[PDB]
């Protein structure tokens, strides 16, 4: 039995980034594995993955995320 | 049994990125396996991948996610 | 029994991203595998992959995403 | 029993990129696999790949995304 | 017994991208396999695939995807 | 002054290869360049590129090769 | 002054190779560069080059190979 | 001033190799630069490459390389 | 003054290799650089590159090279 | 003044090797560097570079190397 839910209802800075770089190498999420079930994954946020990875006012509201498993009875 | 729900209703800055860069390698979300059951993603957020990899304003309202397995019974 | 809804009723920046790259090579989300059942993917978000990969405003409302298996019995 | 629904009734910012390159190599969503049962997506949000991949106001509103399996008895 | 709805009903910014590039290599959603029982796609949202892909005010609205499998009973 | 040169006056095993393949990409030799000003080759010898490339008494004699530039004076 | 030159006059095993693969990627010989003056190649013996590249008795005589630049006075 | 010379005259094993491999990426030689003046190669023996890359006997006679620059004078 | 030279005259085992592998990365020479004036190679032996590379009875003679820069003045 | 030669006239064991692996990555010579003059390279010997690189009686005669740079003046 698995719910999950969000209501945003309404009734009603600076940022400057520079990255000179040379030979950057970047992973975000990375679950790797051998012989396995399962392998979930459920972003109710972000994932955000760059050289040059910004992530400005990333959730401004009503995530949600339920996950289950089991129950072998 | 899986339910997921959002309602958003309504009644009612300044960024500079600069990259200078040579030769990025960027990876975002990934799974990688070997023999598996299941591999699930599930984007109710977003999954942003870049060299410049700028995310505003992401998720503004009304994520709803589940997720789930099992029940083997 | 897989149910996911979203309703958004309605009753009423700056960026500057300049990359100045060489040789980029970016992924977004990449599942891989060897020998599974399922590999699913539900983006009731974004995948947004680029070089520059903005993503503004992304979600503005109302993401439903339920996602299940199982029930062996 | 698979049902998702989204309902938007109505009742009533500056971007500039610039990326200067050379030579990208840019992935989506990749599922990539050997030996397997399902491989599903839904893109109830979007994907968006690019080398400039600009992805504004994506989802402004009413995703519904419902994804199952199972039921072996 | 799969059902998927939406209804919009009505009662009543600036963007530059500039890439000058040289040689790109995109893609969007692949799935590749082998030896597989099903590959399904829906996309309720959008697939956007470029070198400059650009998808501005994407879903506005209505999104209804359903997908399933199973009951081998 | 160029001389190149090669006599071969005359006064008088076993190879089983099997390659079970799938998907090979063989290159020879390149050469690859941007903006030059002589690109030369003299092959007095033998170039042999294949998946399977077998060279069997390649050269049994009198190879001669010159190779020159310069003199800007 | 370039000379090169050779006499090959007369006066008067067992292999096995297999391979079973699946995806190779092989290079012979590359020069790979930008904004060159020259790029020379003698093949002066061999170059072999594949997925089982077998190279068997290859040179067996009189290779003359000269190479020069120069002599800007 | 460039001499090579090279003369064979004449008056008068077992090997098993099994590769059971899967993705193999193999280079030989390579060169790679950027803003050069020469690059040469002059192969007065042999290259060889492969995934299974067997060289038996290769040179039975009489190489001969020269190779020079300068002078600037 | 650039001389190399070599002659053969005449006036008159076992190997077993299996490798059973996966996934083999193999590079063979390689010289890599940024702003260069030369980037010679003479191979008056052998180059041999493999995942398996027998290199059997290799140089059985006269191999000869000489090489050279200089000379300013 | 470069000179090299070799002469060789003439007058008149078990291997077994195994290799089982997964996920190798070999490299051979490598000179990498950055802003040079010269990068030579003279193999008159041998270069063998394998996953399973086996070199058996690799020179059996007669190398001869000169290598020379300088004499600025």
């Amino acid at each position: 039995g698995v719910v999950a839910a969000a209501e945003k209802t309404k009734q009603g800075g600076v940022l400057y980034v520079g990255s000179k770089t040379k030979e950057g190498v970047v992973h975000g999420v990375a679950t790797v594995a051998e012989k396995t079930k399962e392998q979930v994954t459920n972003v109710g946020g972000a994932v955000v993955t760059g050289v040059t990875a910004v992530a400005q006012k990333t959730v401004e509201g009503a995530g949600s995320i339920a996950a289950a498993t089991g129950f072998v009875k």
